[PDB]
Formats: C-alpha cells, structure tokens, sequence
C-alpha cells in the first residue's frame, strides 16, 4: 500500500507541474522565473517520492524506517516554496533577495536539523529537532514580521493576496514537525502507514495546492 | 591502461584551462563570467578524473561504478550548458530563468543516470528513462526558445551559436549511447571500450566546445 | 576534553552571531548582506562543532579520527569568509561577482582535497593536500592582486581596511594547512589534542574575530 500511495503522489506531483507549465505559456503578467520554481517543486518531490515507490529511498535504522529520500525531496522542494513566498511578497516591488537568501539558510538548516534527528536517538535526537524547530519559529517570524511589511509596501491587493498564501503555507508547514514527533522517528505514539499518509496528503497541498493559489492570486492582480 | 588514460585526461584538462586562463588576459570583448566558467569545467572534470587515475573515484557494485564521473558531470554539465546559454545571449539581455530551466533539467539527469548505475533490473531503465526525458527536453531548449534568443542578437551571433549547439548536442547523445551499450547498461560494449569513450568524449565537451566557443565570440569584436 | 571545547566553541559561535544581528539592527551604511554572511558563517560553525561535541561528527580511519565535521563547516563557512572579503574591497563600488565566485570555487575545491587528503594514505594523500595548497596560494595572489586594486579604485580609506582584513584572514588561513600537516592528518608530529586545540583556537578568530574587525571597520566609514 506505502508503494501504491508514493506511485499516486508522483503522479499528482506531474499533473501539478504540466498545469503551471500551461499557466506559464499564457502568464499575465508573472514573471518566467515564478513559474519555474513552481514547476520545479512538484517535478523533484515527485522525482524522490518515486524512489520510495520503487523501494530504494528507504533504510532501516533504530529498528525503525528512515525515509531519506523525503529529506533529499524537502532539501531543495522547501527553500524553493520560501523563495515563491519572498517573490509574492514583493510582486510589483524591489526584491530584497537577502531576506530570501535568509529563509534559503533557515531552511536549508531545518531540513538537515531533522535528517540528522532522525540518524540520532535518545536526547541527541530531541537536540537536534528541537533547533529545527527553532529555525522554523523564525522563517515564521520573518514570514509575519519583515515579509509581511515587504508585501504591505507593494499595496493593498497584493499584500491581501500574500497574506492568504502566508497562512496557507504557515499552517501546513508546522504539521510536519508535528507529524515527525508524534511518528516512528520521535516519540512512536502514532503508526507508520498514518505518518506515510500524513506526508503524502501534506506535501500534494504544500507543493501542488500552494502554487494554484498563489499563481491564481498574482495572475487576478493583471489587468486585462 | 586505466589509470594511464586518466593521467592523460587530467593533463589535457589543465593544458585547454591555462589556454582559457591566457585567453582571459586579453579578452576582446567576451565577459570574465564566460572565460571563468570555461576553466572551471575542465579544472573540475580533471581534479575528478585524477581520483579514477590515483584509483579512488570508483567503487564495486558485479560490475564498476565509476562514481567520480557523476562527481565531475554534476557540476560540469550544467556550467557547460551556462555557457551555451550565455553563447546565445551574447550581445542582448540575460534569460537567467531560461539558463537556469537548463541547470536544474542537466543535475536532475547527472543523478538520474547515478541512480540508474545503482538500480538493478526495470528500475535502472526507469531512471535512464527519466535521465534520457531530461537529455530531450534541454535538446527542445537549445534548438528552439535558446536559438531564437540567438537569432534576435544577429546572423553572425546565430551562426556561431548553431554550430556550438550543434557541436554540443551531437556529443551529450553519445554519454547516454555509451552508458546504456556498457557494463552500466546492456553490458554489450566491453568495459574498457567505455572507459575510451568516457575520455575521448569529454576531451571533445569540455576543451574543444569551449576553444570553438571562445574563439567564435571573440572574432565578434571585429 | 575534546567534547567539552566544541560545546564551548559553538557557544561562542552563538555570542558572536547574535552580537553581529544586533549590529544589523543599527547598519551605519553597511548592506544587509554583509551582516547576514557574518551572521551563517558562526551559526554553521557552530551546528558542526555541536555534532563533535556530541560525539557524531567523527568516525575511525587510517587507526586515526577523521572530524569530517570539520568540512561540513569549511566547505560553507570558508568560501562566505571570501565572500565578505570581496564584498569590503567592493564597499561603495561596482561589484565584481566573477572574481567573487572564482574565490568560491578555488575554497570549496581547497576543502573538498582536504577531507580526500584525510581519507588517502601515502603519496595520494599529499597529492591532494597540494592541489589544496596550490587553490589557497591562487587565493592569496587573488587577495593582495586584482582583489586589492579592486580596494585601492574604492579609496584611501576603504583600501586601508581592506589590506587590514586582508592580512588578518590570509595569517590565519595559512595556519590552517600548516596545523593539518603537522597533526594525525599528515605527519603525526602534533598530539591529536594540540591539533583540537589549533582548530579550536584558529576559527574563534577565523570566524567571530574577523567580522568583528570587518563590520566595525565597514561602519566607522559612515558619516553619522
Ligand atoms: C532525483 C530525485 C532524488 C532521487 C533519489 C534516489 C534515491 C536513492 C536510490 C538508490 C537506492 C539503491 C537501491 O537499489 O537500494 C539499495 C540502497
Ligand atoms: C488530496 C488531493 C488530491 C488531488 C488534488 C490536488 C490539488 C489540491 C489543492 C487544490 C488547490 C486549492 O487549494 O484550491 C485552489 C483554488 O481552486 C484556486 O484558488
Ligand atoms: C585542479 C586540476 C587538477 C589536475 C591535475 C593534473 C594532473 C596531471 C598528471 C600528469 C602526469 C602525472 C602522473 C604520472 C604518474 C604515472 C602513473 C604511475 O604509474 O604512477
Ligand atoms: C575535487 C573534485 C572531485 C573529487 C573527487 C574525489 C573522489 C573521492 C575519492 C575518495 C575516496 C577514497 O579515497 O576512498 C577510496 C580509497 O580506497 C581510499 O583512498
Ligand atoms: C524529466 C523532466 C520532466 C520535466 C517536465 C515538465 C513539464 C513540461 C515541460 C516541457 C518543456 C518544453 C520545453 C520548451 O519548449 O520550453 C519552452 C519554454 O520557453
Ligand atoms: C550542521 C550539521 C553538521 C553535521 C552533522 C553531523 C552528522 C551526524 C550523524 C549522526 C551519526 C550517529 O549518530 O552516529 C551513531
Ligand atoms: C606534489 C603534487 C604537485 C602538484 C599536483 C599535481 C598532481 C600530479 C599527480 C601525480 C601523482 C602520481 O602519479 O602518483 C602516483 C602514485 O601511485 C600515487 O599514490
Ligand atoms: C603566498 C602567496 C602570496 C603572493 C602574493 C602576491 C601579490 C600579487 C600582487 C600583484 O600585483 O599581483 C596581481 C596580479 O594580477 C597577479 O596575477
Ligand atoms: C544540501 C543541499 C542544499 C541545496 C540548497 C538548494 C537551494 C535552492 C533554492 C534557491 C532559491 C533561489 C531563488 C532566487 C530567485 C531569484 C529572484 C528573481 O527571480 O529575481
Ligand atoms: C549539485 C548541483 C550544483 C550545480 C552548480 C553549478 C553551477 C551552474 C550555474 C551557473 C550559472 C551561471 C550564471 C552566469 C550569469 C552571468 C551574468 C553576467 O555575467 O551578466
Ligand atoms: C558545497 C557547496 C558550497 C556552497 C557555497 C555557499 C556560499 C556561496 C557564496 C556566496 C556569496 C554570496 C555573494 C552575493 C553578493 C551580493 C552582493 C550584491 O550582488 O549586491
Ligand atoms: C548547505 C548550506 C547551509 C546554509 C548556507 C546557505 C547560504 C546562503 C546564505 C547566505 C549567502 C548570502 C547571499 C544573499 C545575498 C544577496 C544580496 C543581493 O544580491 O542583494
Ligand atoms: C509559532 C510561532 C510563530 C511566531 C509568529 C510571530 C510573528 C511576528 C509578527 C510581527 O513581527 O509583526
Ligand atoms: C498556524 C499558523 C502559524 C502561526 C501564525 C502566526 C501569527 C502571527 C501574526 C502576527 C500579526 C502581525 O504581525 O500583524
Ligand atoms: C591539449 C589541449 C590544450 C589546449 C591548447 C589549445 C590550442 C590552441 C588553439 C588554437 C589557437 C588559435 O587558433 O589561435
Ligand atoms: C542538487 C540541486 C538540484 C536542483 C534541482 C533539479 C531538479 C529539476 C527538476 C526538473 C527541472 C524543471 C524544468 C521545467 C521546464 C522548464 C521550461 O519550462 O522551459
Ligand atoms: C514512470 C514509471 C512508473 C512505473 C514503474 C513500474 C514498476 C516496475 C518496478 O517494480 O520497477
Ligand atoms: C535527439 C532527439 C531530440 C530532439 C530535439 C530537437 C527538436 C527541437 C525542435 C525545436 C524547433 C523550434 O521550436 O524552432
Ligand atoms: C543530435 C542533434 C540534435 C538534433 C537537432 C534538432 C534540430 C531542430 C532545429 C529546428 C530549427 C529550425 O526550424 O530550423
Ligand atoms: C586535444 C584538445 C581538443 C581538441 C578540440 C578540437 C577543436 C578544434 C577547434 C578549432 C579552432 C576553431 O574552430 O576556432
Ligand atoms: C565547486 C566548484 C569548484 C571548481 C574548481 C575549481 C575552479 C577554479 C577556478 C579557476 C580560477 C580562476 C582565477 C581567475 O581567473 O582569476
Ligand atoms: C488555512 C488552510 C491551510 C491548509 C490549506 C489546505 C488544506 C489542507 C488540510 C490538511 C490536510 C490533511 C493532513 C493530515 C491528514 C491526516 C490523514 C490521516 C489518515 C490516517
Ligand atoms: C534551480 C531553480 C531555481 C530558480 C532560479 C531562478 C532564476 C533567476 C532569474 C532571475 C531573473
Ligand atoms: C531489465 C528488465 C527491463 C524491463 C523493461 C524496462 C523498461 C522501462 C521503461 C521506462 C519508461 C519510463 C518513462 C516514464
Ligand atoms: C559503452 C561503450 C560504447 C561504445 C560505442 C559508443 C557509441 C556512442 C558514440 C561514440
Ligand atoms: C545555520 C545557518 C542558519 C541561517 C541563519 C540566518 C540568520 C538570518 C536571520 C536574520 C534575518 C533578519
Ligand atoms: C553550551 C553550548 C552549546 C550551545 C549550542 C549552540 C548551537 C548553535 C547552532 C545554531
Ligand atoms: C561556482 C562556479 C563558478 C561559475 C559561475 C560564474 C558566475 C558568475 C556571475 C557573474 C555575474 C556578473
Ligand atoms: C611520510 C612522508 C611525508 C611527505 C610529506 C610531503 C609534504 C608535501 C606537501 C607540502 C608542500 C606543498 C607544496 C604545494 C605546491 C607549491
Ligand atoms: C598545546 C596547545 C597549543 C594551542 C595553541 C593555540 C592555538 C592557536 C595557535 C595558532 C595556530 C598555529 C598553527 C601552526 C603554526
């Protein structure tokens, strides 16, 4: 069924990619490179679910399954989604690419934080999630403090916009860590196919869902 | 003979970037970016190649995996594709996005075909499968949306891009060729036929496409 | 022993990155950028020497320790260290962003031949640490060349800083090979302990001390 499950999210991660690569080639007024990441988010999470579908993106560790290839997905799929979020933000703005470069190292922090985390045991393994979890209070942080000004400064409409897609993300992300805790690699209180169903129906909303409707957002900000 | 064979590759490596390096000091009219990426890919690819020469950059998995191939591909691909890109774009304004579209495609197959060299069995054609889809679509990229970024900055631009283009698309399908004949693959070709083509080829992509590169673009500034 | 020093390295590290976020607070001219590399390169340095602290970032080879955690570092930490050096010779100018990269190129391959150099023996092993010292002697021609004329177009006062900086960085850097040498790494000469005690010592003043000079440096060419 695990199999199954990562064969069907792979193919919803392509269907979402075809999708914004049609949204691209009629694009109304949203930069090239805004489609590209949206693209690539789906195309190399679907690229490392398809590995846990063929059996390989797996290992066995503390008696317990390591799904590493969900970190090798996440490493890259996640500082991406931040990158998308600093771009609406600033729609109709400067850039400020080393606030977005800061979420890029937060980020990239975190994801390895947890692979790290779940390679540990005992009080070494809550260390480690715990300055995940830190680095995610702060993306938080900066998402509702200094990026939300940024999306202020560009007006109205687009900061309305931002604001939407802002909680989108912020609720979904901090279910992960949530999930991670609860499951096989922390306290074990929840089964593996429920943590596997988790991190299946998540990211088709993180990844897929996210960019429907921050795309829809931007694209209702041209004027026709 | 192996050994040998990488010695030698990694000797040329280092004679095409010290051409490059010379090149730089008097540059007429073509970018420090371009000359800088010029000398990183064979600088690269002969640091990665040396490891297969001092017999490290492999490991047994029944057959060879030469694993410091991927080390060198994965970082000396997409900067070969940078190049062509910004082949391309000489003379007019950047699509960094377009460049970019063509760096994540190129790593996404460098790491398809290591997977595949990992796979056994309908797994590792799914990955040279995926790997292959990646090698078409750049292709698409080259000849289609690339060319008519080069066609938009004049005949004599367009001209030298067409033939770079043709120079590098026609020894990128020969990699893939290779490695499915090879002991990655079918295990039709004898290993060391392949190890020959893995040293002759590259000598072609990464010294020889960008002397036919450099050359080109400089010869624009008369 | 050697636990206890990495605990107490990556609480520095800590102190000094909060340290330069609230210098950010208050820019006095210097770009944000600047204070964010200042910021990655302690937080990095200090996630690394927390994994030796607690016992994770080595492993047994050659009848040696290999401190891989220490590369992880480096290959991050190091070339943001040239990144801020070429940023200072740029302060107030146009940025030169190929000579910037072509420094990052030559650090990550530098410490790239230094974890190789550890996992070799013989004459392979000091192949690669050449190939290291030659990347960091181009390094050096690049730093007090092209790099400082790049400083001296930018005037009296910055230059000044720079060559400051400059010699600061490039004293301790060439530490760093001589200390690999002489310890288990190389010849053996050095107790594993003295070689902890260098890499312990060196970056506390490779990483927290050289930004301070810099950013103070950078701030006291403000006209207030
Ligand atoms: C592109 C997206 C990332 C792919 C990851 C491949 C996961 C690793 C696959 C290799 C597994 C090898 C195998 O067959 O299993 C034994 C180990
Ligand atoms: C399990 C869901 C399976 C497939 C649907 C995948 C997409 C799920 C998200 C749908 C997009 C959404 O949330 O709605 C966007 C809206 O239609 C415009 O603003
Ligand atoms: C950063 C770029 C790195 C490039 C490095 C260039 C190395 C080229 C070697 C030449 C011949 C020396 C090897 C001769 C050894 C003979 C083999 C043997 O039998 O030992
Ligand atoms: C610099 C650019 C690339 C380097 C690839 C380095 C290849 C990695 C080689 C290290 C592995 C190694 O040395 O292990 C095998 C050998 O048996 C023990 O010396
Ligand atoms: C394995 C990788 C799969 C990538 C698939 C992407 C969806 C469709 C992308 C199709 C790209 C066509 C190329 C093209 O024509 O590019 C136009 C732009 O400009
Ligand atoms: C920033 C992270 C740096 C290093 C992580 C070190 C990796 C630690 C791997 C844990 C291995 C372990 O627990 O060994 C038993
Ligand atoms: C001091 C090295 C100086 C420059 C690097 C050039 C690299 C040249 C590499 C040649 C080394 C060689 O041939 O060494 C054979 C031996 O088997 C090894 O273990
Ligand atoms: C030890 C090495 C440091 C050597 C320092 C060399 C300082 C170079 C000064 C200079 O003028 O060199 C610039 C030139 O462009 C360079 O190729
Ligand atoms: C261990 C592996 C770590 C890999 C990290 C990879 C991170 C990739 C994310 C990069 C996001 C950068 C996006 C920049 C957008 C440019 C802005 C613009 O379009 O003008
Ligand atoms: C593991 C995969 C990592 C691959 C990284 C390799 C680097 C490839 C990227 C090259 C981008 C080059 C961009 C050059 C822009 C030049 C712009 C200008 O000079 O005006
Ligand atoms: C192992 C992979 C190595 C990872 C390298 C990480 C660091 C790379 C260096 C980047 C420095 C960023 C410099 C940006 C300049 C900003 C100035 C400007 O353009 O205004
Ligand atoms: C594996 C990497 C771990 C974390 C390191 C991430 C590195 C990126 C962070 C900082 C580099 C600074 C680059 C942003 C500056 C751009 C500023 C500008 O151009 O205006
Ligand atoms: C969990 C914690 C999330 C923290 C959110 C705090 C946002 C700060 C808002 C602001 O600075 O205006
Ligand atoms: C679940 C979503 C996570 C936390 C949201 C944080 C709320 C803080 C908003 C700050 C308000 C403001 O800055 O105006
Ligand atoms: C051996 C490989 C080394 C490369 C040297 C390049 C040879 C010079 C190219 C021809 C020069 C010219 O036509 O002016
Ligand atoms: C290690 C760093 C990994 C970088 C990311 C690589 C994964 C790439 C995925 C496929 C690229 C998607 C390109 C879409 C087509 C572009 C276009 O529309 O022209
Ligand atoms: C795209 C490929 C999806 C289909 C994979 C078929 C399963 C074969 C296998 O078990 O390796
Ligand atoms: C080898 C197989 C690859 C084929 C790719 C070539 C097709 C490119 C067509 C683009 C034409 C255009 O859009 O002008
Ligand atoms: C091997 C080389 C690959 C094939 C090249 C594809 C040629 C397509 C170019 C079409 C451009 C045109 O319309 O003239
Ligand atoms: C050995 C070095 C590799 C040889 C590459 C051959 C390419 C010859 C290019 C000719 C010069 C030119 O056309 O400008
Ligand atoms: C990771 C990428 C590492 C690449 C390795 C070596 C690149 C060396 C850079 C070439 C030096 C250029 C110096 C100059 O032209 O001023
Ligand atoms: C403000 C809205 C934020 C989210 C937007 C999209 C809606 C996502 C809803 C969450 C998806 C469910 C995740 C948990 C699934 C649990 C399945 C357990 C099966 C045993
Ligand atoms: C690897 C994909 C990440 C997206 C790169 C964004 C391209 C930058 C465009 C600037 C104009
Ligand atoms: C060895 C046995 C191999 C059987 C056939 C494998 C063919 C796989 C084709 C993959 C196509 C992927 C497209 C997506
Ligand atoms: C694996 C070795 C294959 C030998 C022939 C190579 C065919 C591709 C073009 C050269
Ligand atoms: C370990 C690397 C983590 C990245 C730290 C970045 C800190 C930036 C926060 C300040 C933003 C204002
Ligand atoms: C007691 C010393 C331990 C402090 C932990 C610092 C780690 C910071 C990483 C980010
Ligand atoms: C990492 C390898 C270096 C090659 C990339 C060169 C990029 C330089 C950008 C210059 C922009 C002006
Ligand atoms: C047991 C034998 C040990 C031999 C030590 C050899 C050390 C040589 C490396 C130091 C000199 C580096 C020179 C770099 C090029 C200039
Ligand atoms: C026995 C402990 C010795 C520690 C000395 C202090 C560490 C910094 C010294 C500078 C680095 C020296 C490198 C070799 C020259």
């Amino acid at each position: 069924m695990i199999s199954i499950l990562h064969y069907g999210y792979s193919f919803i991660m392509l269907l979402g990619a075809l999708y914004f690569y049609l949204l691209s080639k009629d694009p109304k007024g949203v930069p090239a490179s805004e489609y590209l990441i949206a693209m690539v988010i789906p195309l190399w999470s679907g690229a490392a679910y398809l590995s846990i579908a063929l059996g390989q993106g797996l290992f066995q560790y503390d008696d317990t399954t390591i799904y590493y290839a969900r970190y090798i997905d996440w490493v890259i799929s996640t500082p991406l989604l931040l990158a998308a979020l600093a771009l609406t933000a600033m729609f109709g703005g400067k850039k400020n690419l080393t606030l977005l470069f800061s979420l890029v190292a937060l980020d990239v922090f975190m994801i390895i934080t947890g692979f790290v985390a779940d390679l540990s045991i005992g009080t070494t393994k809550y260390i480690w999630y715990s300055l995940g979890v830190i680095a995610l209070i702060i993306i938080l942080v900066i998402t509702f403090g200094p990026l939300r000004r940024i999306a202020l400064s560009n007006g109205t409409r687009l900061a309305r916009h931002y604001t939407r897609v802002a909680i989108y993300l912020s609720a979904l992300w901090v279910c992960y860590p949530t999930a991670w805790l609860l499951g096989p690699s922390g306290l074990g209180l929840a089964q593996e196919l429920t943590e596997v169903l988790v991190f299946i129906i998540l990211p088709i909303f993180s990844k897929v869902g996210f960019s429907i409707v921050d795309l829809h957002g931007l694209r209702k900000l041209h004027q026709s």
